[PDB]
């Protein structure tokens, strides 16, 4: 796949995530879009995680959509850097 | 591999972590499932946790067994929507 | 490498970073090894983590010598029951 | 690439992680060491993550820049030691 491509891709997943924590965990569209980051990275540090079941839901749902195309994103990203 | 037998190996990981979180560590289903997804992922938020020796033993052996299955089944499922 | 030779090299590590939590933060050794293996996946839940600096830099030598063996580990393992 | 070229590359990054977040969250000098590791390695245990707007928008720029880095670095150490 394209690089610009993969971009787009990652972009899309991190809108979804973060309009979706957003608006039915409640965060700051701040906080939401830093807890997409920490989850799709895989980061997890805990300080943000939904609390309601459909929280949980979606949560698995960006998961299963997301680490894939973050992690092939980031090596990408090492291409055009190193 | 083919892809659905990933698949079939993957959903068998979350079925084994969800029934043993909710027997040993006695969280609800729907928890005990999210609770899988986050662990097998790597993600680890901590929200929910073994708290028991037995919780602990069963926790590794669902790492052990349920991370490679669940990074198998993710790059598979990037080739079917990329 | 030969699979059995990846099994010693992170059983190695797992008995390191299992030693070093006990003597250097105090906990249990049943903790200490679910601890350790948390680690060396990266989920890292944080329901325990080192609290002197000493296990500090001890949790980043076990970080750095420890996730890569475990994931070479992990996906040896599924050469042999996929 | 040169493996001594990557050992630079993830120093370069664990200077970056480690005096950010010393200036930006407030953290001693040796707790921003061991949290930029943790978080590049998507540990990610929480005992300590930013607190604030410029340390989130910070935290996501090191997950970006650094855990592809550290990935690559871990890989090449396997081949040093092994
Ligand atoms: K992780
Ligand atoms: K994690
Ligand atoms: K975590
Ligand atoms: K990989
Ligand atoms: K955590």
């Amino acid at each position: 796949v394209p690089a610009t491509r993969i971009l787009l891709l990652v972009l899309a997943v991190i809108i979804y995530g973060t309009a979706g924590f957003h608006f039915i965990e409640g965060e700051s569209w701040t906080v939401s879009l830093y807890w997409t980051f920490v989850t799709i990275a895989t980061v997890g540090y805990g300080d943000y995680s939904p609390s309601t079941p459909l929280g949980m839901y979606f949560t698995v749902t960006l998961i299963v959509l997301g680490i894939g195309t973050f992690a092939v994103a980031v090596e990408r990203l090492l291409e055009f850097l190193i």
